[PDB]
């Protein structure tokens, strides 16, 4: 295998490539919207997809939850297989109290509780930041859709199910727009190999009001972002 | 659904669940150890099982990969499913001068360069620690069974791709024995829920002298830890 | 007086500061590019001006060297003078490989060796990120006047005779463009008071290669970047 | 002098060495329960003594107040004395709310608010964890002496007049059985020199209900603690 | 130039320097205080100067806000200049119960919210200690003229507008007698080049009680900290 | 008793204490130096006694080692027995190029690698610090005995077995003059009780150079100090 948990070859992987944290998902994605799609890894369940967006080169895999997981992945995307721009596409909560549950949220940059990126720039601050092109790629494509979005910062925690008092409102007070668990990882990966990468999330919940979106909402919200990110990917 | 990440009903966990990262290695597990074995999740593609193994009620599950993954999971098994032992089954690496591939490596605790525990004790040293009895019951079953094993520390990493200087050297001169990514996240959560918690791994590579595994030889130690952990169960 | 630092009365200041941190090069900017100037802050010699650039109001004022230094005029410009949008104009050194003497790096986001940030996200990583309306509103300001640009991370630290061994190294492997003294304080208080900065600087030094801009570079660099920023303040 | 803390020659400590913190309880020790004893140190009044348990050369000796203390001590002891196994025997607190004054504690790993462990592991979570044939005797050695043992987490303080708001309630949450000074110093001291460690404690105080042993309950539980310790020395 | 901030030549600046925050205080100094004073320095607008008190060379020079500002002028007073001693002479605010508005406050060591000293000695607790025979001089100045002087630690922080709850009580708890930006970064610059460094500030504020100085006490006690700070320049 | 720590009854410590880490050199002090001597403790072996010292009442007592050690007994003697100034006196290593073994090292401030002092001051630098009129008493006192004399740093390390790399060489560059295990922990406990405290050691090795003294040079070293410290007490 070229790599302990992908069994494609160099080459079955296009040079952009949208990640999700549900490898089911990803197959959702590969059937509806790729054209001549061909699954490309199995290993682990974690299943991957490559074929065409209109007319161009893209593929589709999950990347499993939390940051240990997508940086695997990802540092053999970018290494083995050669990728050069990853968006992570996937859902969010909130706590800012501007934006709403359905609400579309792209990532300039991401906080995190892990040490990852500590450990990266000897024990400095190390932002996790988007690139700047995927950025306004995606933000023009949600333009050209008339989708509005929030574009801000998000935070990416290795514990789902957290007990931590005051997080919630001290990411509030700075307008922190996305709370998830991946993105943080992502993008110094990127950045040790002289690539790109981006995220765009969908708000499922208000972690502060706790409103919450219906299984319908999220439905529709994963179509308004899915679409964006796909017209992205002709701009990058 | 009972959880966000767990399509089972209450109850269709035993209250004892051997779980490893790979959930097709999950479903190996239930194939061919397993009796009566029912699929019981699905959701992300984390395979989980309930059966029975010599007449005791017993399940086998996916955990995917890293410190965030093994969190959700075992939270949700506690906690919603009201498991009380957790064995973790795997493979590993060593830096020990001692410990040689194919050995079987019973964790007693587990070091981490994780944030996860020290957030949950106002930022000291929280030993990941197993429990006593699932430790012993691991050493007694590879004892019965004529089989040799390695007992002492483990040091779960958050990177699987570590550039870190100097680490390998002080993890040997301290004798951690395993080298993996999960359990200094699992043993604390068994802590906070009453419950109880081990891991045992076979070492499938040494990272200090370079030896490694053939996949007839994982395949050998695979089948001795799976033994002992099953023979385990039945004094649980 | 209306802070402790300022005698400017709420009001004197547009709701657009270009800050610097010289305050005689702000008296440079508001003599050379400002019309119907006037000086509405002396105290600390920390000199601020406002007059129109094309017609709109603006005001510069010199910010003084480090994040404390620029914590306390930001915070004050923010809260006191209800300012809307601050836009550092600085230089900087660099350690990218792809990014030369002369060039205008336009900052998406900046790490930092300080602690004010951690201690405003109980201990966490907090990135300190740029709006992204002012970072695009530079980006299209520089196409505009067919001036290329970098675009990326800052690292802005406390410390401008660095002895530490390893940083720049670290630097250069994730891409950092710019390497300054102030952004890192600056975005964090924006996003406090709902409001926006960004940062845009040209390059005098390369600290790896130890290139250095001559004062024609340095003339060459400060006209292109005072005109992309001033530009930029049109469209904001 | 052998060390500049031991005035004792090489061969005068036997290979196993119980410890404890006040000195002139190292000489109750050997003055009830070793035969043949004679004192080996008398430095800094560290009473140390050696003799036979059943036949078997044994050592007691003090180890003072706090991780240092127990360092210097420990360190010298594996390092010039070549001790294969010290058991520290002592009294702590207890928080977890089914442990009860009177009980022995037989401790499996340690959690400190020192630094000396992250200082050892590259700034990691490095667990003090006891040898497991060490916590397997005394467990043994209980069971046989007919005295009910709780098994479990120790804390170990550098501040025994505390004033932390909110520490005991996590360590009850996560279940620790013993708080005392010094058990997270002395496992990775045995781990460096390849040798063994285990720690043994009876419950003075609970932290949380108040309750305090009287003098009458101190006695039964020093009774059965050093009964324990001591055959569990015939079987290391 | 000599340096980068410093227009002055080498020999310009006496070996002894009093240095406070505000260059317009500096020019005060050397205008009311000192004979024969010629300007050395206006860069960036930070006014130094150059005369005599008593008919001793005394220089004085103004060093911005906060540590890093102070950082750049002392590190460069010491290097290229050949500064012997500096003297920070500045206000401050008091929390502590015995410490009142006008009071003078000589420093011994400053504690910090900085990351610069950590830093400095392998991330450890390195003192910001004042020269003692500089203390001393200070000390032994005020009885002869007659003043009162509180004597002991000083917190530096890099943030002017504190958020943090519960620093004042704590900062009282221990008797830290001033608060102020600066002194923390400059004793460890003195000790690097093996030179001298101390602080005497005026209490304008009481941040437990609120009471503040009057524009007239203010006035007052900066006289007395001045005639305080000038004659130690002869003893020293 | 009136602590766990101390058989002796409120009154029967002087106001005054000088402490040693070895019990039986505070008897020699006892012993040699105070008239009337009565001991007052021996619990744990940790010998304290009071007399008079020409004509003023003073105690001594040991500390034991490490600042666990001293902050048991120090936190003890300023709250139960109202003491009101302890002076430390014991032995140090050097790494100043200018000092030398035999040399007086009266102590301002210390360092150190303990977490004791972050933990009172909510994480931040808190320095500890000698009181002024103590440092001021034992210069004093070796001025009129005409023994020089070196004033400054120290710094308390909680491993006398350091292995840490590179610590000596940055001690040495910022001209720390004593490396000793206690008095970090003991300044801040005087702070708390408004109280007083300082420090006064010889030094017995260079730990650069590797220079040693004699056991004849360290009883003339120890004769110096105790002198110096002894007189210093009629003065506080």
């Amino acid at each position: 295998m070229a790599t302990p948990h992908n069994s494609a070859k160099v080459g079955d992987f296009a040079e952009t490539v949208l990640m999700c944290g549900d490898p089911l998902r990803a197959k959702l994605i590969a059937d509806n919207y790729l054209e001549n799609a061909k699954q490309v890894n199995s290993v682990r369940g974690m299943l991957g997809f490559t074929g065409t967006y209109k007319g161009k080169p893209l593929s589709v895999m999950g990347h499993g939850m939390g940051i240990p997981s997508i940086s695997i992945y990802a540092e053999e995307l970018y290494n083995v297989y050669k990728v050069k721009t990853i968006i992570r596409v996937g859902t969010c909560g909130t706590v800012d109290p501007n934006v709403h549950v359905r609400d579309v949220c792209i990532v300039t940059a991401s906080g995190t509780d892990s040490n990852v990126n500590r450990m990266r720039l000897l024990g400095h601050d190390f932002p996790a930041t988007a690139n700047f092109e995927v950025v306004s790629a995606l933000v023009e494509s949600a333009k050209a859709l008339n989708i509005p979005t929030q574009v801000g910062k998000a935070y990416s925690t290795d514990i789902f199910y957290s007990k931590e008092q005051g997080l919630n409102e001290a990411l509030a007070q700075y307008h922190f727009i996305a709370v998830e668990m991946e993105s943080a990882g992502l993008f110094p990966i990127a950045d040790y190999y002289g690539a790109r990468a981006g995220c765009i999330c969908t708000v499922s919940d208000h972690i502060i009001t706790h409103e919450s979106a219906t299984p319908e909402e999220r439905q529709t919200s994963f179509q308004n972002m899915i679409k964006i990110a796909l017209e992205a990917t002709l701009k990058l």
